[PDB]
Formats: structure tokens, sequence, C-alpha cells
């Protein structure tokens, strides 16, 4: 069976013109050295291993994959790479199904920190449709919410229906989810949902604390009380945090293909 869709309500941030800042209000993102951002890298790669259920490194070639493929998205949507900063790298294939976290590096080949097996969005079922390949970024624009548990809003994104051979698009609110019970963690590794990504409860908590992807969301909520309350109080960002999520494709293209059972 398929698991039930998740819940995928946008978030967009309402415009508050009493919040306006200066641009001297506005702290600017943190910049490292290179070696800095290599043995920040490491620290967090080892407590991953020892605090995210299914962490793994890679196969070479499979590392090879996600640095090569997230550098090739990353530079057709022309977005900048001007300081050291992790990237969420999922790759999507039926295959695969897994995210890696890569370090991207201005300057010098980006690095591979390992991840966890993901669940992207299925087909062979109507109304279910595949998770685009691209590049998303984590940004004010949003404020995502808690289940709790943390969900990211990646905002209306064109994706593929899974169900139809034609190839025919709809919008979808690209979101990320943790695991619940209704999407059990057994179900990762398999493409399984509506669209959204899905990924380890552990690896959710991980990403709050430390982080990862919230660089841009930290930088607002410096200034703007509503990300401030969305944050963990407790936690700690690190200095390599990132704003990118960017979904990769490695074996054959996910085709669309039928659901029997649909009128
Ligand atoms: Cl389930
Ligand atoms: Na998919």
């Amino acid at each position: 069976s398929v698991p039930p869709p998740a819940s995928n309500p946008p978030t967009d941030t309402p415009p508050q013109p009493d919040l306006a800042p200066p641009p001297i209000d506005i702290p600017d993102l943190p910049v490292v050295s290179d070696e800095v951002a290599r043995e920040e890298a490491s620290r967090l790669a080892v407590l991953m291993k020892h605090n995210v259920k299914g962490f793994s490194t890679y196969t070479p070639e499979r590392r090879k994959a996600f640095l090569t493929l997230a550098k090739d998205a990353v530079t057709q949507a022309d977005m900048p790479v001007s300081r050291p900063q992790l990237v969420m790298v999922v790759d999507r294939n039926e295959k695969i199904q897994h995210l890696d976290y890569v370090l991207a590096l201005p300057d010098a080949p980006w690095e591979s920190l390992g991840g966890t097996p993901v669940s992207t969005g299925t087909t062979g079922r109507k109304y279910y449709y595949i998770t685009p390949t691209g590049v998303f970024q984590n940004t004010a624009d949003r404020l995502g919410y808690r289940a709790g548990s943390r969900v990211w809003d990646m905002g209306w994104q064109t994706a593929m229906k899974g169900w139809l051979p034609r190839h025919e698009t709809g919008q979808i609110r690209l979101e990320i989810h943790a695991t619940d019970p209704q999407f059990l963690e057994w179900r990762l590794g398999h493409p399984a949902s509506e669209g959204c990504i899905r990924i380890p409860a552990t690896m959710n908590k991980f990403m709050d604390h430390y982080g990862l992807i919230d660089a841009l969301y930290e930088q607002a909520a410096s200034y703007d009380p509503r990300f401030q309350a969305l944050l963990p109080k407790d936690r700690q960002p690190t200095q390599i945090a990132g704003d990118l999520v960017v979904v990769i494709d490695s074996g054959p293209l996910t085709e669309p293909k039928i659901d029997p059972i649909a009128d």
C-alpha cells in the first residue's frame, strides 16, 4: 500500500511595515575560511553519524553522483556560492531515495558529509506527484510551521503528475516533513509520498537544532519575532549553515506510470 498524503499548507510571510529594518540591522551571513569550514563539516558529520537514525557515508561512486549533479544544478540555476555553506541534496530516483549533505566551497571542490534515506513522490497513484528536480531555497518569504516537528515550506513548485505517462504538470506546495504515525520510518528508501520530501524524525530534529539549511531563516530571526518564535530556543546554529535544497535524479529520469484503478 501507499501511505496517505501529507498536508502541505502554504505559509507565505505576511508583509509587516513595522518590522522593516535598515540594512545595518540585518546581520551578514557568517563567512569562514575553507580550512575552518572543512573542520566544522567533519564535526557535524561525526555528530550526525551518532545522532541521526539511518545515517551513512556513501560509496565513492555514489558520492561523486551527489556532488556532480548538485553542482550541475546550482550552476544551471545561476545561484551563487559566495561563502562556504551546506547544501541538502536529495536524489529522487526510485532506486536511490537518499539525501546527502554537501559542503559547497566557492573556490575548492565540494565535499560530501553523508546522509539518510528519504521518501519522495511516487508514480502509479492518482493525485500523487513526482518530486521535481531543481534548486529550492529556504528563505524568509515563508515561515513554515511546527506539527512540535519542524516543517520547511519551499513554496509552490511545478511538478509532474505521477500517474499520467503523457507528462502533465501541476502545482504542488513543496515541503519537507518528518515521519509520523501515518508515515512510518520503515517507508524511507522507497518512493511513497504525494510529492513532499519525507525525512527521518531524528534528521529533522538535527537540522532544526544545528540550523543546517536555516541561514536566511536565522538572519530574519535577528529582527523578526515571527522567525525567532519558530526556531528552537536552545539551538546551536553552525557557521556553515546554508539555505539550498537541491533535488537531483541520478538514474534514468523518473517516468509517470498509470494507476490501474483510477477512473
Ligand atoms: Cl505508514
Ligand atoms: Na519523486
